[PDB]
């Protein structure tokens, strides 16, 4: 079993040549990146608490104050996760696994 060793020597080489890895990393980023325009996509829940939350005195709203503390925390957690499926899916990459297309469209 690998556990730390060949694997960081392995990305440290990816880093130094950036194809694969580079590759990887931009699909995972693309695919993440839709999933965070869609995610994203409901904001106006949000602005309608924002302008709401905004009748407070206060400059920090109580939603912004929950959505940062809940976005850290929710962001270790999903860093946590993402960052392990990620590795995996750096890995599969790495060895030529099957791909994964999907779709985005994306729009600005």
């Amino acid at each position: 079993m690998v556990n730390l060793g060949l694997s960081r020597v392995d990305d440290a080489v990816a880093a130094k040549h950036p194809g694969l890895g580079e590759y990887a990393a931009c699909q995972s980023h693309a695919f993440m990146k839709g999933v965070f325009t869609f995610v994203t996509g409901t904001g106006m829940a949000f602005g309608l608490q924002m302008f709401i939350q905004r009748k407070f005195p206060y400059p920090l709203q109580w939603s912004l104050l929950v959505a940062v503390v809940a976005g850290s925390v929710v962001s270790y957690g999903v860093t946590r996760v993402e960052s392990e499926k990620c590795n995996n899916l750096w890995l599969f990459l790495e060895t030529g696994q099957l791909p994964k297309d999907r779709s985005t469209d994306q729009r600005s």
